[PDB]
């Protein structure tokens, strides 16, 4: 649909960039206001750093993935500089939040609460036949009411035939990414389920890097022996055995996200 008919297209005048939250190779992320009053986040594409089509493809995918537990597309500005405008999350990234004075005070109960919110969001993506491919606490955003939403759909894909295969020269964080995806470039909703397992260690350890003390190839060697991540400090055994389910050798043996959600809601109301 063309910009002059696109319901998501907004005039650049409607936007006011106030505070810069982040800067990178491909652009910036700002806190701003839309029409004066509505706090928004504005993702800024650095002219030349990457194709506008590639940049905008994320927005188009978000048009299709609307849910309360997913960070919502607000608008676009499709003339340079290109903007993707989104729902603003006041407490920022989960990995950061968990380290603040407030994050630090969270009881294990509230931790399992958030973990369930994240699983509920992924359960939506699962039913829509999408995958995320970058599921990790840095890509979970937290709201002013200590609410969690999925974000960063740059790598997300619609899955026609069960499986997305990437180029054999493509790279992924080895600690968050399922063996089959690292090894064969084959991604599935069950690959996200594996990432979810890792994300759980990040929650219970308040944002610590997974596999304490291990390099990437040590992590690969161990997994192949049949070992999984060592029990994190202060991790309920129930939660750890749930991470274990997420890390099963065969993708199809890994639980669904709806299952993971129901289980986490039980742990939550038990504590
Ligand atoms: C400084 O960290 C704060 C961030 C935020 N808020 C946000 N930060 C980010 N990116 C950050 C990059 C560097 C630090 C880590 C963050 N992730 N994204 N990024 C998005 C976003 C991601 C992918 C696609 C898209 O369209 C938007 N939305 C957001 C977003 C939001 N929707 O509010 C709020 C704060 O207040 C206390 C502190």
């Amino acid at each position: 649909k063309p910009w002059w008919e696109d319901e998501w297209e907004v005039p650049r005048e409607t936007l006011k960039l106030v505070e810069r939250l982040g800067a990178g190779q491909f652009g910036e992320v700002w806190m701003g206001y839309y029409n004066g009053h509505t706090k928004v986040a504005v993702k800024s594409l650095k002219q030349g750093s990457m194709s506008p089509d590639a940049f905008l493809a994320e927005a188009n995918l978000m048009k299709q993935l609307q849910h309360q537990r997913l960070v919502r597309l607000y608008a676009v500005v499709t003339q340079e500089p290109i903007y993707i405008i989104t729902e603003y999350m006041e407490n920022g990234s989960l990995v950061d939040f968990l380290k603040t004075p407030s994050g630090i005070k969270l009881t294990i109960n509230k931790l399992l609460d958030m973990a369930a919110q994240i699983a509920e969001g992924m359960a939506f993506i699962e039913e829509r036949n999408y995958i995320h491919r970058d599921l990790r606490a840095a890509n979970i955003l937290v709201s002013d009411t200590l609410s969690c939403k999925i974000a960063d759909f740059g790598l997300a894909r619609l899955i026609e035939d069960n499986e997305y295969t990437a180029r054999e020269g493509a790279k992924f964080p080895i600690k968050w990414t399922a063996p089959e995806a690292i090894n064969y470039g084959t991604f599935t909703i069950k690959s996200d389920v594996w990432s979810f397992g890792i994300l759980l260690t990040e929650i219970v350890t308040h944002g610590r890097i997974p596999y304490p003390g291990m390099t990437n190839p040590e992590v690969i060697q161990n997994l192949e022996r049949g070992y999984r991540m060592v029990r994190p400090d202060n991790c309920p055994e129930e939660l750890y055995q749930l991470m274990r389910l997420c890390w099963k050798e065969r993708p199809e043996d890994r639980p669904t996200f709806d299952y993971l959600r129901s289980v986490l809601e039980d742990f939550f109301t038990a504590t």
